[PDB]
DNA sequence: TTTTTTTTTTTTGAGCGACTGCACTACAACGTTGTAGTGCAGTCGCTCTTTTTT
């Protein structure tokens, strides 16, 4: 549960950044699809990133 | 004085302060070895209000 909460914290930190760094969610291409980040679309993005971005960190050294 | 065209994004926080690991000597227990304090280095939280006057 601790890693499942820290991953949600990192996802909310990288999607919507602080008041000094522009986050990834502040973009004209993501606001057209959804206006508010629902947890269902968040889990869909998590599943797609686990399906595709896994060999990025699997072969990293 | 006449006239020619062209579709590609990129970037952005760092100093303050603590936690822990590794080393190194000072000093007491058993010349050598275990306990304690300090310093250097890598890693990690955090954080930067409030508003209205013709």
């Amino acid at each position: 549960d601790s890693t499942l909460q820290k991953a949600r914290t990192k996802f909310l930190q990288a999607y919507e950044g602080n008041m000094m760094v522009r986050g990834e969610g502040d973009d004209i291409w993501y606001q057209r699809l959804w206006r508010q980040l629902t947890p269902e679309t968040m889990e869909a993005i998590v599943e797609q990133s686990q399906r595709f971005l896994l060999p990025l960190f699997r072969f990293n050294q």
